[PDB]
């Protein structure tokens, strides 16, 4: 429930009995790394790096 | 003996007799080198070098 509860607060039900146990509580967010186009790279006569 | 000799001092009780030998007395201690994983290195073709 968005809110609800005492002074407005938050709050959520889940299963089982967590009266006494220790845990965290939040969000969750994503991570995304997209890799490039894999190519060759071999020195050319001036010197330096081309693809 | 941890204690009880004189002065409060620690006493030690060691086979044969040692009334005029020259020794030494002390503690000893460990010495532990833990190697790490081993691997290669090559150099890339933009140069300095990698695993």
């Amino acid at each position: 429930t968005l809110t609800g509860g005492a002074s407005g607060n938050g709050t959520m039900t889940v299963p089982g009995d967590l009266s006494s146990a220790k845990f965290f509580v939040g969000e969750i967010y994503n991570m995304t790394y997209e890799f490039s186009t894999p190519y060759l790279k071999e020195t050319p006569p001036g010197g330096g790096l081309a693809v």
